[PDB]
């Protein structure tokens, strides 16, 4: 991020400072846990709307000395009231703006907001996990304010949870019960902690939907995967991303190593001598190094983090992911409860700036060996069968003679998004109660109205819709502003939240009482469709086909060899 973009965040974080003491109110309010009585308070917005906040309730334990790298605990309760009005820290992390590393170990915890803590039925939960790759994220209102959907009679829920190598170290020796995934374990005590206390604030803990963007649409649908969570909660929204996603997962075993040795560990590649010593280390200096631990080779293969959700190595009572994720669609409970996916009209325009920095990425167009889904590729990209599929994949993606950055970017948004959607939608058909999945496309454009990752990516003036651009209409932040009621902007606010309210509450996202949904037929996706049905969310709401299907199946022919891995 440039000088001048960064001394501007740093004019809207003390501006934010302002503005959230002039919205704080003194009506303070009690309620209980199942751990002690949290202490929250009334907040207004900028719409001169009102919501009752607690932040900082902890779910587990604080995962610090010995409980490093290891599944979440139970935290100790108290007698008295704990001060919830204020937040604490988030997971440790690079900031994407100062490129410094900020927050902590002490990170386990979760807000609570409601229009109405003592409502005459108890209403609808939606629960937010966020994205970041698994590597960066927080629930501050100054990124995830509650400000929009608070409108709505819902509670709203917006988890933390372990980043980084921090929460997804994962060592095969089962002695040392580091099997990988403690941030997921972290997002299932937080889903018990939501089914077994929303109730204290006005919520129906049968009736709670799960929804997250990119590493959190991901996580949605781990959540919806594993036994773990099983019957937790009753509708799951998959935002731009899902664990079939190429990004979602890793084999991350033996990068505890690499990362030690980039720490200054000598000795052996031995898991003991290992952990040891990273259970030594300072937390921000191995969140420092992450991001030097990944090959050439892997980052040439796609790989995109070093650390992350894993399949892991021994099965545990805690265990999250004892199988890769597509095995898990197979016997997935969430298969059977009401589910909403959907991508942004161009998300592969998130890399933008990537491709200016390092144009020599376009030329991976010229064979596109390296987009192949690595199950039927092979790590050097050389052999004659990854040729023959990438020369499918430069057929669906380069326009003309030359490949360009606009070709590199659509291939993205296939490669991380559409066709991992595909590959879920197929598999789940395969699979499920027959409980219905609706498809959204989101393809409304603004610059009048933004949120931080259109500055941690330079996407300033950029036209089109990229990856992220949907959170600005869900959540404020502390670069938003009032928005003018008859604004499209506004519109949009009250469309997408009236709509994932909608969902939350009946497992339909129909609603007549959203604007311009008067002749919209909006139905789930059936097996038997050859093209796939979606909401295309622009100044209008219009149903149509989805404009990517032809280079999905595109995507799809290169199985056709092997269609059990499909």
């Amino acid at each position: 991020v440039s000088l001048m973009e960064k001394l501007k965040w740093k004019i809207k974080c003390i501006e934010n400072k302002f503005l959230n003491y002039r919205l704080t109110t003194n009506e303070t309010v009690v309620a209980e846990t199942e751990y002690g009585k949290v202490k929250g308070v009334k907040r207004l917005t900028v719409y001169d709307d009102s919501y009752y906040s607690f932040e900082g309730i902890p779910y587990a334990q604080p995962p610090v000395g010995e409980l490093r790298f290891k599944a979440p605990q139970r935290p100790t309760p108290w007698a008295g009231v704990r001060d919830c009005c204020n937040h604490k820290d988030k997971s440790v992390q690079v900031d994407f703006i100062t490129g410094k590393v900020c927050g902590s170990e002490d990170c386990l915890y979760l807000s609570v907001y409601t229009n109405n803590l003592n409502p005459e039925t108890k209403r609808p939960v939606l629960v937010y996990i966020h994205g970041g790759g698994f590597i960066i994220g927080e629930n501050h209102r100054d990124m995830y304010g509650p400000d929009y959907f608070i409108k709505k009679d819902v509670v709203l829920i917006n988890i933390q949870y372990r980043l980084g190598a921090l929460g997804f170290l994962s060592l095969n020796s089962e002695d040392l019960n580091v099997p990988g995934n403690a941030g997921l374990k972290d997002q299932v005590m937080a889903l018990r902690w939501i089914k077994n206390n929303c109730a204290n604030f006005g919520g129906n803990p049968d009736n709670i939907t799960v929804f997250g963007e990119s590493a959190g649409a991901a996580s949605t649908h781990y959540m919806m995967l594993t036994e773990q969570t099983r019957g937790l909660f009753h509708r799951g929204i998959l935002m731009s991303g899902n664990a079939i996603c190429p990004w979602a997962n890793t084999q991350c075993q033996h990068r505890a190593f690499t990362l030690a040795k980039l720490a200054g560990y000598k000795g052996e590649d031995n898991d003991k001598d290992v952990l040891e010593f990273l259970m030594k280390a300072k937390p921000q200096d191995l969140i420092k190094l992450e991001e030097k631990v990944l090959t050439l080779e892997e980052r040439t293969n796609k790989v995109m983090f070093p650390f992350g959700p894993t399949v892991e190595p021994y099965q545990t009572a805690d265990c999250v992911l004892p199988k890769h994720p597509r095995e898990m669609v197979k016997t997935a409970w969430g298969n059977s409860i009401p589910t909403m996916m959907g991508n942004t009209s161009y998300e592969g325009l998130f890399f933008t700036s990537i491709l200016k920095q390092m144009p020599l990425l376009v030329k991976e167009l010229e064979t596109c060996v390296n987009f192949v889904p690595s199950e039927l590729a092979d790590a050097e990209r050389t052999a004659p069968e990854t040729l023959e599929m990438g020369a499918k994949i430069k057929k669906a993606h380069v326009t003309g003679e030359t490949p360009t950055a606009d070709n590199f970017m659509d291939l993205c948004s296939h490669f991380y998004f559409w066709f991992p959607m595909h590959r879920l939608l197929q598999l789940r058909f395969n699979h499920t109660s027959g409980t219905p999945v609706y498809l959204y496309r989101f393809d409304f454009d603004s610059e009048d109205l933004i949120n931080p990752y259109r500055i941690m990516r330079s996407g300033r003036g950029v036209k089109g819709v990229s990856h992220t651009d949907e959170l600005t209409y869900f959540f404020w932040n502390q670069l938003a502003k009032r928005m003018p009621k008859e604004s499209r902007e506004y519109k949009t606010i009250e469309r997408m939240t009236g709509i994932w309210t909608q969902f939350a509450t009946t497992g339909n996202p129909y609603s007549n009482e959203i604007e311009g949904m008067e002749n919209v037929s909006w139905d789930p996706i059936e097996k038997s469709d050859e093209v796939y049905k979606c909401l295309n969310i622009s100044d209008e709401l219009k149903m149509i086909d989805v404009p990517e299907m032809g280079k999905i199946k595109q995507w799809e022919s290169m199985f056709e060899k092997h269609r059990d891995l499909f």
